[PDB]
């Protein structure tokens, strides 16, 4: 099951992203992403891709079909057969990125807050439970 659930509250300066899920045993990458429209082709105001199989976690936006400038976490602290938690955490200045007890990475806005609509949560990933706060 991937999630996708649109944000009639919009979100603000505050806004908390509670990703509770597991990563197979033979995953390649699952993502978590913040669309600002409904559909597939749709501006992406965060682009959240933990990627198993090149060891890697990559952020990024992407506009007008465009995939923007590419920022990588520090190291992956992500595991095959292993559950996971990640908090997204939104403020004025960014997107907050934290995984297990530690803050893993920030992620300056590309697009205003404004403009996020739906959050999507999919690939390679199983999910005990997605959660907006
Ligand atoms: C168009 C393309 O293949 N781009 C390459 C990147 O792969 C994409 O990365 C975006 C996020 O930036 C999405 O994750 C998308 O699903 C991927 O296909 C790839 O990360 C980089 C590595 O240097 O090369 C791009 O050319």
């Amino acid at each position: 099951v991937p999630h996708k659930s649109s944000l009639p509250e919009g979100i603000r300066p505050g806004t908390v992203l509670r990703i509770r899920g597991l990563v197979p045993p033979n995953a390649s990458r699952f993502h978590v992403n913040l669309l600002c429209g409904e559909e597939q082709g749709s501006d992406a105001a965060l682009h959240f891709n933990p990627r198993l199989d090149t060891s890697e976690v990559v952020f990024n936006s992407k506009e007008q079909g465009s995939w923007g400038r590419e920022e990588r976490g520090p190291g992956v602290p992500f595991q095959r057969g292993q559950p996971f938690e990640v908090l997204i955490i939104a403020s004025d200045d960014g997107f907050k990125a934290v995984v297990g007890d530690a803050q893993y990475h920030h992620f300056r806005h590309r697009l205003p807050l404004a403009r996020v609509r739906l959050v999507e949560v999919g690939g390679d990933v199983q999910l005990d439970s997605v959660r907006i706060f």
